C-alpha cells in the first residue's frame, strides 16, 4: 500500500534499515492493513541478516502514530475487539524482539500503539515539539499493545501509573525528564530531528562486532525478566556464542595492527 | 476516631480520603489502628462508587511515625513476629486496594508509616516532610515491605544505602532520588500535600472505572512475572473492558465530541 | 603477593575492611592470579565475623581496574576463553554476595570487568574525572562479568543497552547522571576522593545492628529477583532472624533509656 | 450458626484441629454465609500457637462440598458474580497459607470449590467411593477457587487439562491413580474412613518440633513457587529460625540421652 | 498434499485434524513440511468455529522422524541456528494454540515429532509406538523445545535420563513415565492412537468454548510463574466468561435440567 | 582418604567414581569431609575428560546419614547457620556440575545424604536401602535443599508429608514415589546401586560430550524460569553445538554407516 516504506540504506549508513510509516490520512494510526504490512515487514527483518540496526520513524511531519484506527474500531463486533488488539500487541512484541538495536525516531504525535510501538524499540528519541502518552482509560480502555508492560518497565511503577490513570501526553522535554526516551533534541526545519538523531546513534553501532550486539540483546532483554543468577547463565551461554567467531579474533587481529576491525559477523 | 474515613462530595465525587487521627501517638501502629485500618481497607476493597482513596493524616507534622514503640516493648518476643506480620499483611491489602491511591505526606513518615506510603501507587510530600526507613538502628529491619518496596520504587543501590544507613530524608531529597513523584512547599496550614493529592486524584475522576481498575492490575502484576507472562495478563485485563457500555459510551462520545459519561460497568 | 591488600581499619573504623587491587604495571587487570587472591579474601571475608562494611578500591591513581587482561586472553585456546571468563563472573557474582554493605571507590579506569565488579557492589562512589565502560563490543564480544545483567537493573534496559551497543565510556559525571553510581565528586590532590567518601559512608553503616544489616541485605537482594509476594516472605524470615538478638533488646533499652545503642552482633 | 465446627481435640490428639463443615441442606456448597465463617475460622487459627495440625472434613456422610451455591449465582448480577468468586478463591489461599500442616479428609462429594479447597490442603486422603472433580466447563466458565492453577501443580498439566476439558468426575481409586490424593481407603461403616486415616497420619506429626514444621512448611510452599536458587536462600532463612530455638537443643539432648524429645514451640 | 487439514462433520462437528502425510522422508520436519505447518497453525489460531484439534500421521507406522537429516548436510553451520529455531517457534505456537490440542501417535515419534507431540496438551500413543529424543548420539541437544516440555511433562530426573541416553521408548514405557495419558494396542488400520483421541475430543465438545479457551490460557499461564500471580491469571480469566451468553445459558440448562448448547459468545 | 575419586578406564573410561569413606561416622558430612567434597567437585568442574559421575559409599550398607551430631552439638548458635550453609552450598555445586550425576544408593541416606543424592541428575538404589529427611524429629528442617529439591522431585504433597513425619522409606517405597529412578535388590557385595549406576554411566559415554553438558544447563535453567525464557535458554545452548566438530562427525558418521567418535569441541 505504500503506507509503509523499507529501506536500506547505504555508503555511511550501511547496514542500518529503515521502516517509515506513511498514513498521514489516517494519522499514521494501526488499521488493520498496516499492521499486516507491519507484521509482514517485521518477519522480513527478524532473518535479514544484512541489517545492524533498524531506525523506526514517520514520513508525515507533526505525526509518529497515533495509535489505533478509532473508525476501523467502532465497526468491529465486542468478539472482534479482543483479536485486532492482541494482533497488535503480538506485533508490537515481534519489534521488541527484532535481532539488531532499535532506535524509534518520534518527531511527532505517538498515542498508544504509537508510543507502545516506541516502547518496543531498544531506545527511543524525540523532538522536545514531540507529544506522546496513553489515553485509553479515557476511553474507558487500557493500554492494549503492551503499554501495561513497557511503560512501568521503562519509567517505574508509580509514573506509569500516573501516566496511564491521568491519561496524560507529554512533550519531549517531559519525557525526558522522566526517561521515557533518552535523547531530547530540538525539531528542525524538515521535523525530522528525531530521525537525524536516530540516523547518527545507529552509525555509532555499525562499526561493532554483529554477533556480539545480537547476543548482547538477547541477554539483556531475556535476563532482565528472569532472576538475575538464571540471567548470569543466560549471559555466558550467549557469550559463548562469540567465542568461535572469526570476529572475536578479527577484533584482536586489528588492535595487534593498529587498525579498525572488519567484522563481517562471522 | 483514630481512623477517619471521609466520602468527598461535588467536584471531589468518587475520591475517598483515610485520614490517621492519633496525635497522642504520633499516628504509630498501634495494635488499635492497625485493627481499624484494616477493616476500612476491606470495606473500600468492595465497595463500588469509588474512584481514587487518598491516604492522609489530620495531624501536622506527623503523617506516621511506624509501630508503636511502647506496645512493642510490651510483647513477648513469639508476638513480635505475627504482629509485625499483620502490619506488612495489610500494608499489601493497601497496594491491592482496587482503585489508585495517593500517600499525601505532610509530616514524618519512618518505619512502617513510609512503607504505608509506598503501598500507595503514587507518592506527594511538602519539602519540609521527613521520611525514612531506620529499623536497623534498632538492630532490626523494614518489616511492612519496605525491604521489598523500597528497592523497586527507587533502584537497589539507594534502597539500600537508605536502610543501611537508616537515613532520614527531607521532602526535596525524597523527589530527588524518586521516593515520591511531586513535592511541593508546605502551606500555613499544613495540608500541601494534601491539597496537590486531591488535585491529582481530581485528574483520574473523568476516566472509565471498569479501565482504571484492570490497569491497575494489569501494571501491579505485570511487573511481578517475565515480560511475556505480563503481555498475557494485559490481555485479559482489556479483554475485560470490551464488553463495558462503559467501553460503547467512550466511542460514542467521541463521536459526538462531547465528555464521555462513565458508570463502571 | 602484594596485588591484592586486605586491610581491617579499627578503633573509629574497625568493622571496615579495605580490599586494595594494586597491580600498576598491569592497570589492575584482572589477571589469572588476581582472580584467584580476589576470590581467596572474598571467600575468607564472606565468614569473618567481625566484619561491618567492605571498601574496594584501587591503591593505583588514576586505574580502578581495567578489565580483563588482553595479554593473558590472546593466548588461550578456545575451549579456555569460556571457562576462565565464567570464573570471573563468579567470583564478581560472590563478591555481590558479600554477606555485608560493600561500597567501590572509583577514582580511576573501570572498564569491562572492572566496572562491572563495582556493579557487584551494593553502593559505587566516583570522581568526576574517572572513566568507566563496557566496550566489549568493539572486540565482538559482550561483558561477560555480569555486566548485561547488572548493568540493565542498575540504570534501565534501554540507556544499559544504549551503552553497551555504542561501548560508549563515561565520565564521573556522566555515570551520576544515568544513575550509575550513587555519589560523584571532583578528585582531590591525593586522587582519593572517591575513596575517603567510601570511608565516609561506610562509617554511617558502623553504629548499627550486624545482624539486621547482613539480613536486610539478604531480604533486598533476593527480593528484587523474585516476585513481591515471596519478597514479603522472605523480608518476613529475614526479619525474623532479629526478633531473638540480645541487640534488638538493646535497641529497645537504648531508645528507652535516651542512650546510643550498643550492638554486639547476637 | 453450626454450620462450621471447629473442635480442639485432646488426650492422644491435642494438637490436631478439626474443622468440620455441617451444612447437609445445601451440599456443604460455599454460600455467601459459610465462605464468612470459614473465612472467620481460617483467620483465627493462623494466630493459634497451640495447632499442630488442622483436619478438614465434613460433618455430613457422603459429602465433602459440592463447591458454590448455585442458587444464590443463579441470583447474582453479574457484577457480583466476579468478586464472590474471589472472596472463594481468597479464603482457599489463606486456607493453602496455614501455618500447620493440612489434611483434607474427603469421604465424599467433592466439586468445585470443595476439591479446591482440598487442593488448599497440604495433604488430600479419600474414601475409594468419593467422587470429585472440577465440572465448570460444563456450565461455560471455568475453575474459580485456584483449580487452574493448584490441579496442573498437583497432577500436572496434561492430566489437569484433559480433567477440566471434559469436566470429568473421578473415584477415589482413579483420584490416587492420578496423584490427586496421596491416601486412598475403603470406606467404613461410619462413612468416615478418610477422616480416621487423616487423624492417624496427623498423630504422625504431633512428636515433632513445632516451629521446625512450621517453617518448614513455609519453605517448601514458597521455594517452590521460584526459581531453585532463591529457594535455597529461603530454605537458608527458614532453617535459621529453629537455630536459636529450645527445642533444637531438646532434640540433640534426646538423641544423646537416648530418650524421645518433648518439644514446646518455643 | 503433504498436510492435511481437516475439518471434520456429523458426531465429530468442532474437531479439526491435522494430517502429516509424507511417507516420502517418514513426516521429517523439512523445510517444507515446516513453512505448510506454521501456515496451517497460524490458520487455526484465528479459527472461531473448532473446538478441539488432533495432530497425526496419515502414514502408518510413523508419526513423524524429526528434523530431515538430508537437508540438514546441506545446511551451512549459519543456516543451521535459525531453521532449528523456526521449527522450535512453530513447535511453540502449536502449544498456544487456543483449543485442547490432542496428539495422536501411532508410529515413530523421535525429536521435533516427539517435541510436536509435547507441545500438545494430551498424548494418547498405540504401544508399539517408539518415540525419543536421541540428539545427543548426533552430537547436539533436543531444540524444539524439547529439554523444556519433557522434565515439565515428566520430571527432571527422567527427561535427563532419556536425554543423556538418547533412549527410545515404546508407548507402553511412555504411559509408565507419564509421558503420554493414554496407551491403546495398535490396530490393522494402524490407526488406534488417532481413534482414542477422537473419542476424547469428543468429549471436550460440549463444553462452553470462551470457558475451554480462557481455562487452557490460565492453566499454561499460570503454571509458568508463581502461584499467587497464577491466582490473578485465574481471576482474570474467570471474569472474561461472566458476561457470555453461554454462562447464561448453562444456569438456564440446569434450571431445566436439560443439556446446555453453548455457542462461544 | 575418606573420599576416594578415581577415574576409571578400559570400558568405563570417561566415568570417574566419588566414594565417601567415612565408616567412623556413617559418612556423616563432617567439616573434613565437606572441605574434601567441596575440593573434588571443584576439580571436576574443570577435568575436561570426565563424562560422568558416579556418588557412591564404599562403606557397606551406608550412604550417608547426613551432618555429624557429635560436631554439631560442639558448635555454638553463631556457627550452626554458617555450617549448614557450607553444606548447603557445597550439594548444590554438585547439582550443577557439568556432567551426567548418579546417585549409587546401597545403604542409609539421611538429611544431607539424600539431599546429596537428590543433587544428583539420577537415583539408583538398592530395595533394602533406607532414606529420608528426618530433620523435623530433631526440631530443625532440612539444610541440604531438600525442602527445594524434594518437592520438585516427587511433588509438594508427598515432600511435605514426608518432611512433616520425618519418615523413612526403603528403596521399594522410594520408586513408587519416583524419589528413585532405578531400584534393585541388594547383591551379596552390597553394591548393587553400584553396579547399576555404572552400567547406567557407559551408556552415557558415546554421546557427544559438549551435546551432553548443554543439554543438562538447558534442562536444569530452563526449569527454574518461564517455559518462553527456557526455550530462549534452549536456543542458546542449542547454539553451542553447532559449530563443534562433533556434530559434524555426528553427521558424517551417519552417511558412512559407522558408530560416531566424538571427543568433545
Amino acid at each position: 500500500e505504500d503506507e509503509l516504506r523499507v529501506r536500506h540504506l547505504e555508503e555511511e549508513n550501511r547496514g542500518i534499515v529503515v521502516l517509515g510509516i506513511n498514513r498521514a490520512y489516517g494519522k499514521n494510526s494501526l488499521s488493520k492493513n498496516l499492521i499486516k504490512m507491519l507484521s509482514k515487514a517485521v518477519d522480513a527483518l527478524k532473518s535479514d541478516k544484512k541489517v545492524r540496526t533498524i531506525i523506526i520513524r514517520s514520513e508525515v511531519p507533526g505525526i509518529f502514530c497515533a495509535g489505533a484506527d478509532l473508525k476501523e474500531r467502532a465497526k468491529m463486533s465486542s468478539s472482534e475487539v479482543g483479536p485486532f488488539v492482541s494482533k497488535i500487541r503480538a506485533v508490537i512484541n515481534d519489534i521488541a524482539n527484532l535481532p539488531v538495536p532499535t532506535i524509534a525516531a518520534i518527531d511527532g504525535l505517538a498515542l498508544g500503539g504509537g508510543l507502545e510501538l516506541a516502547l518496543a524499540c531498544d531506545i527511543r528519541v524525540a523532538a522536545s515539539s514531540a507529544k506522546m502518552g496513553l489515553v485509553e482509560t479515557k476511553l474507558a480502555i487500557i493500554p492494549g499493545g503492551g503499554g501495561t508492560q513497557r511503560l512501568p518497565r521503562a519509567i517505574g511503577m508509580s509514573l506509569a501509573k500516573e501516566l496511564i490513570f491521568s491519561a496524560r501526553v507529554l512533550d519531549g522535554k517531559e519525557a525526558k525528564a522522566v526517561g521515557l526516551i533518552s535523547h531530547v533534541l530540538e525539531q528542525n526545519q524538515e521535523g525530522d530531528a528525531a530521525y537525524r538523531k536516530a540516523l547518527d546513534l545507529a552509525r555509532e553501532f555499525l562499526p561493532q562486532g554483529p554477533v556480539a550486539m545480537r547476543v548482547a540483546k538477547l541477554a539483556i532483554n531475556q535476563g532482565m525478566e528472569v532472576d538475575l543468577v538464571t540471567g548470569l547463565a543466560i549471559e555466558e551461554a550467549c557469550y559463548a556464542q562469540t567465542i568461535p567467531t572469526k570476529d572475536r579474533l578479527e577484533g584482536l587481529l586489528a588492535f595487534k595492527e593498529k587498525r579498525p576491525p572488519r567484522y563481517k559477523g562471522e
